[PDB]
């Protein structure tokens, strides 16, 4: 749930964690500059957590990845985004190096659901 202050930019991380927690995922992040992101674990699981059936670990690697594999993972993650409707403008090449320069549109776009507004003072 959006328990807290729905709006801040720090929620971009909390959400990712929660969303995965409620989904019972083994992926997560610590900050916009998280290492695990290199494997696209938190970025891949985050999507599935919302729409089960898209991400198929079967095709994924998530095992001793490398400059080569790591990439394929980045390209796949972004691919799904658009599939579900996450028109993003970034490159999987920079994502492999946990670069917040391109990821700025990665998570942000996904967080598009978080930020919101209501008429009455409702918490959630």
């Amino acid at each position: 749930g959006s328990s807290g202050s729905s709006g801040n930019d720090d929620i971009i991380v909390n959400w990712v964690n929660e969303t995965l927690r409620e989904a019972e995922k083994s992926s997560s992040i610590s900050s916009f500059k998280d290492p695990k992101i290199s494997t696209s674990l938190p970025v891949l699981d985050l999507i599935d957590a919302i729409q089960p059936g898209s991400i198929n670990y079967d095709l994924l690697k998530t095992e001793n990845l490398n400059d080569d594999e790591k990439l394929n993972n980045a390209k796949y993650a972004i691919s799904m985004a658009r599939k579900i409707g996450a028109r993003v403008y970034a490159l999987p090449e920079d994502l492999v190096e946990v670069n917040p320069k391109m990821v700025m549109t990665v998570f942000a776009c996904l967080m598009g659901k978080g930020m919101k507004r209501v008429s009455g003072p409702s918490s959630g």
